[PDB]
């Protein structure tokens, strides 16, 4: 619920972002609810490139 939600911002494994490696909003707030690739504590890993073999 609202009102007293979201302290995932310092020492914790934020959830990967719903578009993973293609987030398009940003706000000071978004990047402690839902992590992103290049982060420290990224984890969606839901196979965006694949070892780039795509040929
Ligand atoms: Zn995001």
């Amino acid at each position: 619920g609202p009102l007293g939600s979201g302290s995932e911002g310092n020492k914790v494994k934020r959830t990967s972002c719903m578009y993973g490696a293609n987030c398009y909003r940003k706000n000071p707030v978004h990047f402690q609810h839902f992590s992103h690739p290049g982060d420290s504590d990224y984890g969606g890993v839901q196979i965006v490139g694949q070892d780039e073999t795509d040929d």
